[PDB]
This record gives C-alpha cells, structure tokens and sequence, in this order.
C-alpha cells in the first residue's frame, strides 16, 4: 500500500573476513562533566561507571568481542573478524552498541555518584561509530592509536591542571609553559614546579581502560592479544 | 603517528535536499515487555514514557525536526530537507538519536514505572535508522505508512487478545480463528463474543502518538503538516 | 566451493525518485587532442563525433532518457528520476553508458577522421559518474552549469587563442592579458586586434551541443524541457 | 553560481589495504557473438583478442596490477593491496578500465577479424565492477573460483555442443544426456560417441588466459603469484 516508502532504506555491510570497531564517544562531554561537577581530568567514578558498561556489553556479547577500551567519553570493541553478528548490518551494529551502553550508562549512574542525581535538562548521550579492519597489523595499529591518545591526553592535561590548583595560574600561560615540549619536559615540569611525579600516578588513568573478556585490566602494550585469538 | 587507522572510518552523508528520517526501534521488546509485564496488548505507561522520551527529543532538536510519530517500541522523526544538523551525516544521526532517545526512556522510567524498578539483567535499548526521501510526497508516505501499520496492528492484537481473555482460546486457535478474517469481522469478533466495542478503545491505542513541535496529538492521516511547512 | 568470494561484492544503487546524470568525460584529452592534432580550442569534426556517439546512445536507450548535453570531452545524460534502468545500480549504469560511448567513439573514428587513424598506443578512454537529484530544479540548475561552462570558456579560449595566432603572444601575457576582463571586453579584444566578431561563431560552439531524445539542436537554456514529461 | 550542484557527487573509495578485483564482462555477449557469428563455443581470435586488450591494459598501469585473469567475455584484473590508482575511487576504477578496454576491443577488431567488421547497430560494450579483498587467501579463492568456473564450463559446453554437431541432437535432449553426469563421464560422451580427446583440447580453452605482467601464460593454479608479490 504505502509499503513502497521501505524501498529508500540501506542496509549496508561491512565487508567479510574485516574486523569491526564499534567506537563510542560520549556528545559533549566537556559541558556534561562540567555540570555534575567531575573530578577535573580525571574522575575515578565517571571513569569506573564507564568501565562498568563497557564489561556488561563485551559480557552482552561475549562472542563476538575479542576486547574493549576505554579512554574519557570514548570506548571501543573490537570484533573479531568472522563474526556474523547482525548480519554485519553498520546501522544496526554501532546503533544498538551505543544504546546499550547509554542504557547501562544511564541505569547505572545511582550506583556512582549518589553525590548529584541527574537532574533532567543535562543528559548523557553518545556517539556511535563502525570501522572495517581488514587485516590484524590495522586492528592492533587501531588499539595502539587509542592507547597513544590516552597517553598524551592524560600528560597534557595532568600538568596543564596541576599548574592551575598548585602554581594558581590561569588558562592562557598554562597552555604557553606546555606549548612545545616533549613527553618528558611536562613530567618534569610535573615534578619540580608542580612537585608531583608522574609515575606515582594512578595506572587506570595513564594506561586507560581495557576489557578483556570478563574480568578487565589496565597496561600500556604488550600484544598478547595475539596469542589471545 | 598511529593516525592513519582513521583512514579507515566512513563519513558518508545523506544526499542535500532530502527529508530525513530517523527511525527508532526497540531491540527485543517482546521479552522486554514480558519481564516488566507490560500492560499486554497496549500499556498505557509504556506508550506514554515513550512518547515523553520523543517530547523531550523533538525539544532537544527544535530547528530540525518538522514532527516524530511513536507505534509501540517505535518512534520517527522527521528532519527538514535543508537541514544541515550534524552536518547531514548518517552515523551521528541515527546513532545519537539513538542515545538520546534511550537515554531519556532509563532516565524517565523511575517516573512511569514505580511498579517494577530496573533490575540490570534486563535493560531497555533501541536499533537506529537515517532514511533518505527526495520529496514530500514521498515522506508524507512514509507517514502514512506507519500510521497504517498501527492501525492494522492494533486491531489484530486487540481482537487476539480480547479472544484470549474473554473466550479462554489458546494462541493456536486464536491465529487460525484470527486467520484471513476482516476488519470488520475482527471488529465483530469483537463486540459480541468478547464483549467489547472497538471505537471506544483509547484514542492513542488506535491511532498512534504523533509529537509535533513541543505538545503531541493523535489522528489518523489528514495533512495539516502539509501547511506549517 | 570457492564461490563465497562473490559474497564480497556490492550491490548499492541510486536512491529512488531521483533524477540520474551519467556524466563521461575522456581521460588526458588535452595530450590526446594534442597529439592527433585537433583544431585550437574548437574542432568541429570532434565535436561532431561525440554527439554522434551520444545521440547513438539515447537512440539505445530511448526509454530512460530525458536528454543529453555535449560540452567538449564531456556529455551529461539526463535519466528520469523514475527509471529502474539496470535496477538503478551505479556500476551498471556508469560504466556500461562509458563502454557504450567509447565503443561508439571508436567506431565512427574512421568517419569523422579519415584524414589521422587511431594508432594503437594513445586511444580515447573516458572516465563516467553517476550523480542524483532529487528533483527538477536541481537537474535543470545541473543542466545550467554545464552549459555556463561551455559558454564562459569557449569564449575565454578563443579569445587567447586569437592573441596567440593573430597578435603573436606567448601564453603568459596573453593569460595575464585576459586576466580579470569581463565578457564584452572580451568580445572587443576579440573584434578590434585579432579581427573576428564573435556572435558569427557556430552555435554548437557557443550553446553547447543538446540532444533531445532523436533529433539535436543547439540553444542556451530556455527549458523547454519543462513540456516533454 | 550553479555551482553548488556539484556538492551532489560521491567520492567514495575502497577500503585501505584491500586488494581490489576489476571485473569486465560484455553485455549482451550471447546476441553479439550470435550476430558475429563466432566460433561454437570457443572462438580462439575472439580469446586472443580479449587478451591483447588486457595485456595493453595491464601494459598500462605496470604498477598496480598483480595480475589479471580472462575466459569469456570476462577478464579479471587484480590490484594490489597497497594501490593508491585513482585514489582508491570505485568510479575511476570500473569506468576506465571499462571504457580503456572497450576502446581496445574496438581498435584491434580490424586485426582479429578481418573477415566481418564491426556494423554499428551491433556494438561491443562491457559491464565492469570493484570488489575488494581484505587478504591474500580470499584474492587467491576470487582467481581459483574464476579457473575452476572456466575449467566446469569448457567440458560441459564443449560436450554439450558436441552432443548438438556430431549426433544431432537437439539442446534439450543434450541438456538431459549430459544432466547429472561426472567429469570423467563426460570426457567419455566425448570420446566414445562425439569422437573427441579433451586431453588435445586447446590448454587455453580448459585452463583460462593469464596474464602475468607483460607476456601472458595458460596453466591451473600453482600460485606462484606467492612468490612474485
Ligand atoms: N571533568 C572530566 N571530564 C571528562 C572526564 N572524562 C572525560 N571527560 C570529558 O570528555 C572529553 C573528551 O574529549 P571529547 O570526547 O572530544 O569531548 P566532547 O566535547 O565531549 O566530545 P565531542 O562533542 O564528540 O567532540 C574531555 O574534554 C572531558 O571534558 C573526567 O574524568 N573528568
Ligand atoms: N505488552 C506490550 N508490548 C509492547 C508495548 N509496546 C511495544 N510492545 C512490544 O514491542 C513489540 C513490537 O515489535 P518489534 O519491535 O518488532 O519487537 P522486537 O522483537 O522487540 O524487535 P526486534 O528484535 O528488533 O525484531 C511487540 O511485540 C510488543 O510486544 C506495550 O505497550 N505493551
Ligand atoms: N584541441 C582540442 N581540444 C579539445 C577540444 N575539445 C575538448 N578538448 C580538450 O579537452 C580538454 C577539456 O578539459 P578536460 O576534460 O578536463 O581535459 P583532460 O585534462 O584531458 O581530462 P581529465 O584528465 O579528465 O581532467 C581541453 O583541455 C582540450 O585539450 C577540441 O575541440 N580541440
Ligand atoms: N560463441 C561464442 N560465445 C562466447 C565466446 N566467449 C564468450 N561468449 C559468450 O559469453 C557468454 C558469457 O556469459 P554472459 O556474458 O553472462 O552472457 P550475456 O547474456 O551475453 O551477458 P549479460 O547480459 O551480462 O549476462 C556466453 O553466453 C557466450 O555466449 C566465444 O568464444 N564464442
Ligand atoms: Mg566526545
Ligand atoms: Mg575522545
Ligand atoms: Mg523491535
Ligand atoms: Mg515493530
Ligand atoms: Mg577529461
Ligand atoms: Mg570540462
Ligand atoms: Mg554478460
Ligand atoms: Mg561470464
């Protein structure tokens, strides 16, 4: 009857024998934490609760997931590369990931902070993204890039916020001191003038979030995932 | 660096000068449904939680949806053909849609259903589609469309359902009973053996829920969308 | 048995209700023209050879073709939004109206050209593009651009071409000559020094060429095209 | 100006680190070689022809390509993993090869058939496609799948127009005497009762026509594709 309108759809695939990022970055997350008042750059919760969505999706499907991590707003599950799950639709992939996990995020959150409900007008809401890896070297490239990304992230704004509570600087000259430097020069501009040292520092929070089917663990790069299969 | 793995991603974009829509779907409504024991053929709270969920949605992106029509686990929304929102692409549309959506409906349950809390084990999360239609005619359609769909749905579980409670059928000879029959003869089924008369089955059962900008209606298909532009 | 690779093609087809344009535009004209000797930026008997191969064309399929427009290496053709030519599949569709031409191309060669055969080592081959607009203003203003280009740019060149054979300039000054004029400044340029009038040139070189489905005409836009239906 | 029509097209590409197949098969081949009337199944200038063009294609881009592969109307040409050809664009791919390949067909016509030139109203022109690979085994599946199809349909074609030449049989009572059969029993309607060896068949009729880069060999599959890279 008016059937014909089913005919504008797509259905698209990803290509077989690729493996599948489905990654999720959280939509503005910069005023979200700002208005719930998190822990500046790092909070051990929203970063826990995060975690914790993550560990009940791999555990959703804990076929077709070799691994996940986590970095801020953002998450990322690798599926392995013979998996036939939603028919390998895009749409249906990354939109059902991102539901779920916004659904565990939302429904979990009492358990967090019962510190500061959700009020309403500020909502939590995710992006949700599907990439084709075609061969191992790109998957663990991908992963590595993350990892990198959390690396830098961290350091920067670990001295950058340092800076600001300890030396009370504001903004603008805290961004002209780190302008330049190496990984290393911030660590020390960390350690004398901020008078921390960067290694003492929490490992969930340098080496990011990685789930591994089940129970999940926090280390840089040794690719054991290999062996994993 | 790592960088070139974004190589990998796909950006594509729905084609300029088309009506969107975003449609949404709840995955496994069925057993969803059954755990929280939804109100069977229509829960009242059920439909109206959704229906704030599209409420809040529509509010969220004023500029760009036109109007948003909710089935049963179902909601569409329509965005205007110029619209440029996330600069008109597929995967943040759907998926963040998505989120919102999914995100609004665990939030405002505490709400509607003081009944039965969440549990975890069992969690509510939505499919998400972008499709792309060149005129209006054809949106107009697609509207129709759904509308029909309600319709037609509604009758046979409401003729089914009204079997099985009144008359003490099975679902076997409920369906062969139901099978190949009318409307009005469902109807008919209706009134006299199980006792009750369709037209004064609530407005937003038979009809469906149609959210235009901020407060939502429920009839039929008559255009007046066709005047507000 | 070895069969499942076919799994990995692609079948991705124009949304429908779209007017098409396949546009074929031939690979390294300018070396190609250069080494057969073609006539300065206007030669009638290669002009005249393409329109012939896409008035074949719309010969062939007489079905799905609104019209069609020549500029150069280039001819747009115009399919009606409803066709469900090739299943409205791109593959299908550019490169069999590619082959199509190119086939017709080589063919009436001998006739446009007996003066120069074809060699073996430079040969026409033309890139093709599918391209939808999902509606009439867009393939009317689609239809504008290219015949603007063809009017702007027959009159740019010949009016260098003019300062190079007449006047004796090399391309740099005669580039930096024609540099910011307008269109009657040009026409002057054109009718005082190298003594030609410009309103006397071919129509087919100023209008560009047009097919209508059988018989071509060469004039402007006045869209008459509105009629045919 | 009108520009803006432009922002319609689509760039899309193939994914990195895929190797891509370009397969070019003639429309309408069966009413083409009817018209020409070529050589009952196997018409050796028709193959040879075939080939000449892949191998100037081949010839053309040297860099790209590992290999092609040709039996009917079809050829086959395999790109390697790391190509930036055309930027990757499926659109380029398919219609240049296309079309470069019509063109050659057409050209060199004059030298494989000299005793019936080509007519108009019949015309070669040729479908082509992209498909992409994500590893070596599936790229080495696509060319045994191709060798196997050739090898399967030159015995029972071949046995079947035998059937039809030397006994006198008519299509459908050769359909039925060779349904069901076994290789090995069709080697034998062969010998015993068409009076043929497909042992002296021609090894470029059983065994297919590839083209390495440069000058082109007939023989099964030993991959020794492996070692050339
Ligand atoms: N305060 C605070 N913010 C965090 C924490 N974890 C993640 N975030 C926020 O998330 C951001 C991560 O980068 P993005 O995802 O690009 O920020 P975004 O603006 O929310 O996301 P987009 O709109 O997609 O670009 C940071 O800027 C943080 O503000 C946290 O533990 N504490
Ligand atoms: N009992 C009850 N069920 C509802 C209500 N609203 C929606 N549903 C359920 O939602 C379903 C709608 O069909 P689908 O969305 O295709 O069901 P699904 O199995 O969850 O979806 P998929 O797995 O993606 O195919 C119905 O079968 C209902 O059971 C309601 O108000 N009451
Ligand atoms: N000499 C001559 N050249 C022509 C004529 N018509 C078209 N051309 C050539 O066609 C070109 C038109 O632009 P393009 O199609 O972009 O040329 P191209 O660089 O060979 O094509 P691409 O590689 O696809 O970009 C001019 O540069 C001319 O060299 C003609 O009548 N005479
Ligand atoms: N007589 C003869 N036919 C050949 C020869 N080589 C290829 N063919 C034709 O090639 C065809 C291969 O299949 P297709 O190309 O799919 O046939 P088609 O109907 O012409 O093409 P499509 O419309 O694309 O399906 C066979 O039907 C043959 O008729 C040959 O050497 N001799
Ligand atoms: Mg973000
Ligand atoms: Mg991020
Ligand atoms: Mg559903
Ligand atoms: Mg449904
Ligand atoms: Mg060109
Ligand atoms: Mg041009
Ligand atoms: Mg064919
Ligand atoms: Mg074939």
């Amino acid at each position: 009857k008016f059937g014909y309108v089913r005919q504008f759809e797509t259905h698209d695939v990803i290509l077989p024998q690729c493996y599948i990022v489905v990654r999720i970055d959280g939509k503005k997350f910069h005023e979200f934490s700002k208005f719930y008042e998190f822990a500046k750059p790092n909070d051990e919760n929203a970063l826990k609760l995060m975690n914790a969505c993550a560990k009940n999706l791999v555990l959703k499907y804990k076929n077709d997931i070799i691994l996940a991590f986590g970095e801020s707003d953002e998450y990322s599950f690798i599926l392995k590369s013979s998996t036939t799950l939603f028919n390998r639709r895009k749409d249906k992939l990354a939109t059902l990931f991102g539901s779920f996990f916004t659904s565990n995020y939302v429904a979990l959150w009492a358990k967090f902070f019962p510190e500061k409900p959700l009020n309403i007008k500020h909502l939590p809401y995710f992006d949700s993204r599907c990439v084709a890896y075609p061969n191992l070297q790109t998957i663990k490239d991908y992963l590595s890039w993350r990892y990198v990304d959390t690396h830098i992230n961290n350091l920067y704004n670990t001295t950058f916020w340092q800076l600001i509570i300890k030396c009370g600087l504001t903004p603008q000259e805290s961004e002209k001191k780190l302008c330049g430097t190496f990984s290393n020069e911030k660590q020390e501009i960390l350690f004398s003038e901020c008078g921390i040292n960067y290694n003492n520092e929490p490992e969930m929070f340098k080496k990011g979030s990685l789930v591994t089917r089940k129970g999940e663990i926090l280390h840089i790069n040794v690719i054991a995932q290999i062996d994993e299969l």
